[PDB]
């Protein structure tokens, strides 16, 4: 029910969370250290975990309510752990082969952002990959009115219940987006050699950096 609703009320699930399955397979080990950056109910995390039995997760989120939600989905899972801390708080050690993250971090003001990803940068081994599935911003205030309607009519096309989307909406007047460039370009500034966006669909994109290739 849930996550059928994410679906609904997210343009390109499946390529977007998909990308970021995909691109964590190619950049790290079967074993690997994988922290879930605001996991909320642990959906992300999920879609890892379905490719990789045998990654370690770590689950974080300033919300234990959200967390309750992931530790219900992972009960008999003996490879996944969850830590509750602010994306402003103190990393964990680690280090981490990646660290992911879905809708998370456009809650945070712009320089907040810049410091998480030099921040993570230094969670991560040498190769290591950050992955961020994203809400963004448009460019200009004409072309994020195309990116609206465009968001608007995946919702319509889903048959999404009206209230869903106007809560949604509303959720949204909180968020701190900016465009897809601009984040990537942050990603080069906190010391990752390479930064590319996999895939978009509009106001939601999958980017990556690497932490030495
Ligand atoms: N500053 C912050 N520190 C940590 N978690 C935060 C945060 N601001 C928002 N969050 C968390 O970010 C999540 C956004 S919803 C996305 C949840 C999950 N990653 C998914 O893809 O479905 C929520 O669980 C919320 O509690
Ligand atoms: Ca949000």
């Amino acid at each position: 029910t849930y996550d059928a609703l994410r679906r609904q009320l997210i343009p390109s699930f499946d390529l977007l969370y998909g990308s970021a399955v995909s691109v964590v397979a190619m950049s790290v080990p079967a074993t690997a250290r994988i922290l879930d950056l605001g996991a909320g109910t642990g959906l992300l995390g999920a879609a890892l975990r379905e490719r990789l039995p045998d990654a370690e997760l770590l689950l974080q989120d300033r919300s234990q309510a959200m967390l309750e939600q992931a530790r219900q989905r992972f009960a008999d899972d003996d490879q996944v752990a969850i830590r509750v801390a602010d994306h402003l708080d103190e990393l964990p050690a680690g280090p981490f082969d990646a660290v992911v993250s879905a809708l998370s971090i456009h809650h945070l003001e712009h320089q907040d952002k810049q410091d998480l990803f030099t921040r993570i940068r230094k969670i991560l081994r040498p190769g290591g990959i950050f992955v961020n599935v994203e809400q963004v911003l448009a460019p200009t205030s004409e072309l994020e009115k195309m990116y609206d309607r465009q968001h608007e009519a995946h919702v319509l096309a889903s048959d999404t219940p009206a209230e869903e989307w106007a809560a949604g909406r509303e959720r949204m007047k909180h968020n701190i987006p900016i465009d897809v460039e601009t984040q990537i370009q942050w990603l080069r500034d906190a010391g990752f050699t390479t930064a590319d966006c996999l895939a978009k669909d509009w106001r939601f994109a999958t980017y990556a950096g690497w932490n030495g290739s």
